């Protein structure tokens, strides 16, 4: 049942029901160079895989591993769980009609602020009535993990943690932290402990009571969900800040449990500075 895919330029593929004699999968990756592609279906006689997954008010795709047109639609997900806060709005629909020849095409694009925070893979395509398909594998590349200012964004990779710093004091006294919506906080009870080990997997976290970093500490400084929408916030109070330099860590897993993590290092300035003393 595999039609016939050809490339018409980086990330832009054609499918027509022409019958192949193998099966030729198309590769797109998305990130902020190259944040769209392009799906052309050929009409002859030209629907995006999965059936209405570009024009339903929750888009979805086919799994990565699927096996053909119906594996992909009788399993079909939902394109926010691989991209948060994606909409059917990303993608552009066009009717082309060539030499006697219609295809319509289908013109996804990200907006690269809200590429996710770990790689991500699915795929899509074109299907037809009589079952007819050609696969096209979205590899969504990941936002990089960074500190500005004082919001921490998280990031996940497979070939190691990733380690953050941030820093906290009296007079900057807030830090955000974003985990992701599709991720997990380490340790999961990061509104009273922190990892006194070096690293916040939960085999080496070595969780202790953040009483041992703040005075007067109390679990209602964070506001927001590590793994919330706009990740949780640490606010502490002038007299909150102990008189020593400290540090803690607090941070995120891919799974509930599971890497890769990333490591927030959160550097507290002892209370008076030294030039105050």
């Amino acid at each position: 049942y595999f039609g016939t895919l050809t490339q018409k330029a980086p990330n832009w593929y054609r499918c027509s029901s022409t019958r192949a004699k193998e099966e030729v999968v198309g590769h797109v990756t998305l990130n902020k160079e190259h944040p769209d592609m392009t799906i052309e279906c050929v009409d002859d006689g030209g629907e995006f895989l999965p059936l209405e997954g570009a024009r339903s008010s929750y888009p979805r795709v086919c799994h990565i591993d699927a096996k053909d047109q119906d594996d992909c639609e009788r399993n079909r997900g939902f394109l926010t769980d691989y991209i948060p806060g994606a909409k059917q709005y990303w993608y552009k629909i066009e009717k082309v009609e060539q030499n006697g020849e219609q295809s319509v095409l289908y013109k996804f694009t990200v907006p690269w602020i809200l590429l996710p925070p770990a790689k991500q893979r699915y795929k899509v395509g074109c299907r037809y009535p009589n079952h007819e398909y050609c696969f096209v594998e979205v590899t969504v590349e990941p936002t990089p993990p960074m500190v500005e200012g004082k919001r921490v964004t998280c990031g996940y990779s497979e070939s190691g943690p990733v380690n953050l710093e941030v820093d906290l004091s009296k007079n900057a006294n807030f830090i955000e932290i974003r985990c992701g919506e599709q991720h997990h906080p380490q340790p999961s009870t990061y509104t009273l402990q922190y990892c006194s080990g070096d690293s916040v997997d939960p085999q080496k976290c070595s969780p202790q009571s953040l009483t041992n970093i703040f005075y007067d500490y109390s679990s209602s400084w964070w506001k927001g969900k590590l793994n919330g929408p706009d990740g949780a916030t640490l606010t502490i109070p002038p007299g909150g800040f102990p008189e020593e330099d400290k540090s803690f860590l607090v941070g995120c897993s891919l799974t509930v449990d599971g890497p890769p993590f990333c490591n927030v290092k959160v550097r507290v300035a002892g209370n008076p500075a030294a030039a105050l003393v």
